[PDB]
DNA sequence: GTAC
DNA sequence: GTAC
DNA sequence: GTAC
DNA sequence: GTAC
């Protein structure tokens, strides 16, 4: 299977696989069962912002998710990604729906990675286009509708669909660690709009780092968030 | 055939294709017969720097090539690249040798492209590694020798070889123009070491922008600099 | 007197100082009598964006001013700023009102300057705060009202006042040119909201570069845009 | 007195004030008696690189100091700078000599600070000039000798002097924290050349953050590193 | 960091 | 929008 | 997240 | 550096 490190914005509690009883953010290291979670007050229909940071000095993967004029949710986990990820990776966004659904709309995404002694990569999307050749779209993901990235299927009348999964990966491989680097760092930011007509939205959005040849695991709709083939 | 826009650092005068009778820099728009040239005092065995700039306001492609403590050479050409290049491109470095030879050594390469009212791409290579997954190497190009990119063949003691052609392209496609952008800009910088035992070094280095699926044209050693299928 | 280079967004035609008979953008080199202008379709109450670019290769000062879903206005002027500006400068925004008035509201401001073969300066304000220590406020300029910079006087209900002039300069001096630099470049971007109850809004906003010790010239409300001591 | 946070590169053990018995790097919070230290293998006459990082999510001040082809020294300390520094600060480099001496030569310095919800400041000096108006020089500090910043006094024959102190601060105040920011971060990098003709170099170099109006404490030569008025 |  |  |  |  793929090697996945992810930050999940998990809108739907799957208590059977160790989710807390509330919408949460989490740090996922090679398992959908987060190594760490924080409670997340997800605001239906509101634009939120996720910030993800890591550096090879502290070896601490951290995230902050916020809405205008509300308290942030934050989660951190000590992990040496040199011992988890391959040296070269792709970075991406993933989302899913299941029996419950939501829009998984990405309005902007930026990423920066640096290896110092310096090598750098930076991309910034504030606008997504119909045929965006620097993104690899997988599954139900589409670009160009209102200049946004729709990770999961939305009908012609604007309703999100159930049992949908989709992902967007940046086209170039990323050099995420190097044995001779004195300092390696990355940061990701994205803005998102999760909207549900139902009482209960599902399933969430994740930022993820994977082996370069990563693909959506077959059947990874719902609680698997397009990242894992099973709930182990 | 491919669509090529290039800045050539041309070390060898080919009078039969309209080169001036001296080493020169040139702007190549879909032809090896530069639309504009400037005399270039190439310093055998010295590290040089090339800077290439363009913006959609001025629609003027400019370059400056310099050595420490010497006068620069500069060339500019008015061209609307919206009417020349496809909307999505790859960017790259190319170099060649023929009967006469030189090292085509790249010590660093950086590139930035922005499409405003903003989408942005930036990469910086100060170190090239043996298995560099965000570069597409074509022909004779190799990476990892002293952390440098050798575009053309060099022996184990660093002696350049004749009849050699090689290129390196950044892996991700670049969105070089967009009809709704108010301002689009790019800039490229690279540092290079051209060294020859020959009285006459040949053939040169180019920065280029191509169709995404561009490859080294058949036979394009020597004066065609790995860019053009013929001298038309 | 001061040495001023400016891009004016001139909302009010002053025919006696050589303004065209319509709102215009202009390039001002040491005079309010623009060296070049372009017609500008200013949209009362809409947020606009101004982009200003210059590099020492082309020696061409350009600007583009845009509103969402409208055609841009653009103006360029060939000028070697090495022979106009002192080596060290301050950068700023200026605005004024006279008999006629408008809001001169700045919603964001960014600036980058680089001197290559590299020295670099960059700032980005997306939020202005009440006591913003990296800005020098001159005249009527105030910060903190909805996180915006109000260059000229506005009442508590947001109504602009006549006979008002105000400027904001970045605190640090900027090294705008250097005799040994191979390439020097700057770019500025700001977003603005010009709103008037008047049939005729006045007087405009400018981005400017000055001697470091520049101050609002005595009497420079109205047509002199807080930049010039007289209309020569 | 001033409020100082610093990363010290301490070349000289002052065991009487709690230095370890070896050259060390340290994190100094309002005291020259480091809250944390790591052993540092300082290489006389070699160019080294210091990297300093902090973000408001982890609240961890970290540094890495390295030489080509040697193991790094690294030190980290958990501190909430919101409770230590004022909201607006200056950033700087400091160095001293005492009865023992060394060159305190700075070859490059870069800094980036961001406040997100984004406001940014970045500067990069690869070249220092004789009259560098975006630096505040204090004490014995000079710029322009070989394009370098000499923090402490060097004689006409190139010998460092004893009992010398000097500092360089960036001219613009820096907004280091804000109560409404979701994420605040900074990073500094500098390269340095410490050379001594004596068996024993002294006293060291520091990166520091201070109140905006900070000045060299009188008598802060030697072990006080130009930062503190006393050894408490 | 080495010598008494 | 008023003054020649 | 609320109802049995 | 050789060919017309
Ligand atoms: O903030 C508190 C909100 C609580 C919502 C409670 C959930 N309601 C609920 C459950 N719980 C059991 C969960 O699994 C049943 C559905 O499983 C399928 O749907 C989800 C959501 O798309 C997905 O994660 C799974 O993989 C699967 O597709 C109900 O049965 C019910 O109603
Ligand atoms: O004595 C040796 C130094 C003088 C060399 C001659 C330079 N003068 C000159 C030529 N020569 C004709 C060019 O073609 C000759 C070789 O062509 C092959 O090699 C070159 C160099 O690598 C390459 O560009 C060609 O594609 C081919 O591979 C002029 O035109 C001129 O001036
Ligand atoms: O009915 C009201 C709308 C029409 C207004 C007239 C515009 N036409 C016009 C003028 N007028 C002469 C300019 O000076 C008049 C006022 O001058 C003062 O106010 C302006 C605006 O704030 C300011 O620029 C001046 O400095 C002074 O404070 C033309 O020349 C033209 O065209
Ligand atoms: O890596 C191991 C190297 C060990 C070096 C040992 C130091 N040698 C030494 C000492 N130690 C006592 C320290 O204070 C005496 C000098 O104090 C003055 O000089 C220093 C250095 O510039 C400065 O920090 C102080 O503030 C003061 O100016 C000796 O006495 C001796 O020899
Ligand atoms: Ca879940
Ligand atoms: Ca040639
Ligand atoms: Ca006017
Ligand atoms: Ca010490
Ligand atoms: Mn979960
Ligand atoms: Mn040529
Ligand atoms: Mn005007
Ligand atoms: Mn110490």
């Amino acid at each position: 299977a793929d090697t996945i490190v992810a930050v999940e914005l998990d809108t739907y509690p799957n208590t059977d696989i160790g989710d807390p009883s509330y919408p949460h953010i989490g740090i996922d290291i090679k398992s959908v069962r987060s190594k760490k979670t924080a409670k997340w007050n997800m605001q239906n229909g509101k634009v939120g912002t996720a910030h993800i940071i890591y550096n090879s000095v502290d070896k601490r993967l951290s995230a902050v998710v916020s809405y205008p004029n509300a308290d942030s949710a934050t989660v951190s986990y000590d992990v040496d990604l040199d011992n988890v990820l391959p040296e070269w990776v792709r970075v991406g966004l993933s989302a899913s729906t299941g029996l419950y659904k939501e829009t998984n709309t990405i309005l902007s995404w930026s990423f920066t990675s640096k290896l110092k002694s310096t090598n750098a990569l930076h991309f910034m999307f504030n606008q997504f286009s119909k045929d965006q050749k620097d993104l690899i779209l997988q599954g139900d993901a589409t670009t160009g509708t209102d200049g946004n990235l729709e990770l999961t299927r939305v009908s012609s009348n604007g309703s999100p669909q159930g049992s949908s999964v989709g992902r967007a990966l940046f086209y170039a491989p990323v050099h995420i660690w190097e044995s001779s680097a004195v300092v390696a760092s990355f940061e990701a930011t994205f803005t998102f709009l999760i909207k549900s007509p139902d009482s209960h939205p599902a399933d969430g959005i994740a930022f993820f780092i994977s082996n370069i040849d990563s693909s959506i695991p077959s059947g990874s709709t719902g609680r698997l968030l397009g990242l894992f083939p099973d709930a182990n």
